[PDB]
């Protein structure tokens, strides 16, 4: 079988049954198919959908939560794209301002008056009301002794949510009539209305919409600038720096499995087709005219534009963020069964030798360090991205994907000695790389296509993500495989081509290529070594010749090698001394370092700065264990390590690579992007 489907829309009220149903025809005469389908909720349908029944169905920030949780499980495969000044559209940024002088934060509102949009809201309500109950703000967790609601009261001192009923003290902020004031379809709520609260004197903060205060006086603004998470404040223009939550546009929802496509297209055809710039009397988004609430972004909201896409590793605690995904999962979704409070240090262990290096650790730390198991070490990210992670130290190559994933350099390590750290007067270790070839030989960079490189292992930075980078500058289609004649990169493929270069297996079930030790070639000392019998090149460390060489590799190798014949290959055609290194490397590398969130980073670096002088070799509980220790290798963090050192705040994921060393580690996966690294690039400007 190829490709040729009838998708089937899921629905709400019946107006829109019909229009989902008005399309259907071009459909028989188009490559895939329709059948309109309807049904009293959205819920209903997002059931409708996981009982193999529907297909999928645009669904709102609410909705598109739901949508993928647990008894379902859903998530979005399309994203309505509109129109704006800044950058693309995929979004809608919320806040709450402030007039200028504010006399707080968001440390310390416990008690001032509040302005809201009403209740049961995202930008007003929800985000706000909803973000304090997981920070801690508003302490309520079991609604039977703080019911949110009820618990809203007990922390400002008032408020104009139009959402009466229930709540004291959070309605008195209002302004109408003393009956229809506390009132939903009242006026001094809603965002700009919600203005008129913040703008009067009534309250102290109005959690609006992204630019209002715009909508409203885009003249005056000094008098009420935004107030950020990070205890922050800034100007009003500048939402994107200072907001709560983020949310994206009404995704389409639909089943996790097979038949994928057969919705993009028939949303890919449906589209450029029937999009709004096409000539067949009738607009698939509708043009934007509004009418009768009831014919209301009848299938897709009015203003809207293209539903983009949304490629695979995005669930739906993703398409959302943190931000609105968590605030809301502390009401309903949750309140303790999964999420719970944790004022611990988290981790990332990967495999059955790093959580064991956990279960280990989280002792004497008395459960200070909890530990979430990871199968695959590309998994930490979306991992700590979520937030079920807390921590996890990674390599450089990574801090370059996880950069672009969210996450953030915290503090690199620091192998040399701990003998220095406390201070700042240096900066970072001076570890480079090296393309490092024989005293003579007609390789240079240039005759590089053809020759037997040797290669330390499939990625380790120095022998493969660092030099297939420069090359990829050169070698487009990334067939890294096809641009030397012959090689040996530990951790290839089994035929391969790169791996067959390698003499790995001592001698029994030839394990000839593997990224292990059980090999004659893994790592920087034995790559090296391979330049010599047959190698044409090595791209290894700088010091990683003056080790081997110089009677201190006394195997009969090298028995009397000696630096004195080799030297390194700069990309100028230019060759250097072996150790005019630091002018002519193919990167200079920074160490690795405990990744997170920059919303919970400055006591990670705390609660991991504290966590040394008990466990960590300078720590005085070294009789009970190092964090650094690892029964004999590098698990968890390293284990040469001895200080880790802090990066200085305000960093960045390209900062602490350079921008030399991470044009290439970043230009060298342009050629092939992965989940993740495409996952977290695909929401990064969206």
């Amino acid at each position: 079988a190829p490709p040729k489907s009838v998708i089937r829309w899921c629905t709400i009220s019946s107006p829109e049954e019909k229009k989902c149903n008005n399309l259907r025809d071009l459909t028989q005469q188009e490559r895939i198919s329709l059948t309109c389908v309807q049904k009293a909720t959205y819920l209903d349908c997002i059931k409708a959908i996981a009982n193999n029944e529907a297909d999928a169905i645009s669904l709102d920030g609410g909705q598109a939560f739901e949508a993928g949780l647990a008894p379902y499980k859903l998530k979005p495969i399309a994203a309505e794209v509109y129109e704006h000044t800044e950058g693309s559209t995929t979004s809608y940024y919320a806040v709450a301002v402030v007039k200028k002088g504010t006399e707080f934060t968001v440390n310390d509102l416990q008690g001032k008056t509040s302005c809201h949009t009403g209740l049961g809201r995202s930008a007003g309500w929800n985000i706000p009301i909803g973000t304090l109950l997981h920070r801690g703000a508003i302490e309520w967790e079991g609604i039977e002794s703080g019911s949110v609601e009820q618990a809203v009261a007990k922390f400002f001192s008032a408020s104009c949510v139009p959402g009466a009923t229930i709540e004291q003290k959070l309605c008195r902020q209002c302004k109408g009539d003393p009956k229809t004031k506390c009132a939903r379809n009242a006026p001094y709520s809603g965002y700009s209305g919600a203005f008129h609260c913040l703008k009067d004197g009534k309250g102290d903060v109005a959690f609006v919409k992204h630019t209002t205060v715009n909508e409203n006086a885009p003249d005056q603004k000094d008098e009420y600038e935004l107030l950020c998470l990070d205890g922050s404040r800034q100007p009003v223009d500048n939402y994107k720096t200072c907001n709560w939550a983020r949310v994206a546009a009404h995704a389409v929802v639909a089943r996790d499995d097979n038949k994928v496509e057969d919705i993009w297209s028939f949303l890919s055809k449906a589209q450029s087709d029937f999009g709004v710039d096409t000539k067949s009397d009738f607009h698939l988004f509708g043009p934007p005219g509004k009418k009768d609430p009831v014919l209301k972004d009848l299938l897709f909201k009015d203003s809207a534009i293209m539903l983009k896409r949304v490629p695979s590793l995005m669930d739906s605690q993703l398409y959302l963020g943190f931000e609105y995904y968590s605030a809301i999962q502390s009401m309903r979704k949750d309140q303790l069964t999964p999420s719970p409070r944790e004022n611990r240090i988290q981790w990332c262990a990967v495999g059955k030798d790093e959580k064991s290096k956990c279960d280990r650790w989280s002792v004497v730390s008395n459960g200070d360090v909890e530990c979430t198991v990871v199968d695959e070490t590309k998994d930490c990210i979306i991992k700590i991205m979520k937030g079920e992670a807390d921590a996890v130290a990674l390599d450089g190559g990574l801090v370059y994907t996880a950069g672009v994933c969210g996450l953030v350099p915290v503090m690199a390590e620091r192998y040399d000695d701990e003998s220095q750290c406390s201070k700042t007067d240096e900066r970072p270790a001076s570890y480079f790389a090296v393309a490092v070839a024989r005293k003579d030989s007609n390789v240079n960079w240039n005759n590089l296509k053809g020759k037997k490189s040797c290669h330390t292992a499939v990625g380790r930075t120095a022998g493969w993500v660092i030099p297939m980078g420069l090359i990829h500058n050169r070698t487009g289609t990334c067939n890294f495989d096809e641009y030397f004649s012959e090689g040996c990169a530990p951790g290839s493929p089994p035929n391969s081509r790169l791996c067959q270069l390698c003499q790995g297996s001592g001698g029994i079930p030839p394990e000839k290529c593997v990224a292990s030790s059980h090999e004659k070639y893994f790592g920087y000392t034995g790559a090296l070594r391979c330049l010599v019998e047959k190698g044409d090149v090595a791209f290894i460390q700088h010091s990683t010749v003056e080790e081997n060489t110089g009677g201190k590799n006394k195997a009969d190798w090298a028995k009397n090698l000696q630096m004195d014949d080799f030297e390194l290959l700069c990309t100028d055609g230019r060759r250097a001394n072996v150790m005019d290194y630091r002018e002519c490397n193919l990167a200079e590398v920074p160490t690795h370092a405990v990744v997170v969130r920059p919303e919970k980073a400055n006591k990670i670096r705390d609660l991991l700065e504290r966590q040394e002088k008990r466990f960590g070799v300078n720590g005085s509980e070294k009789s009970k264990f190092m964090m650094f220790e690892s029964q004999n290798k590098d698990l968890l963090f390293k284990d040469l390590t001895k200080c880790l050192f802090k990066v200085r705040e305000g960093t960045t994921y390209k900062e602490f690579l350079g921008d030399k060393f991470y044009t290439v580690i970043s230009s060298l996966k342009t050629c092939n992007p992965s989940d993740i690294l495409q996952m977290c690039s695909f929401l990064e400007g969206k």
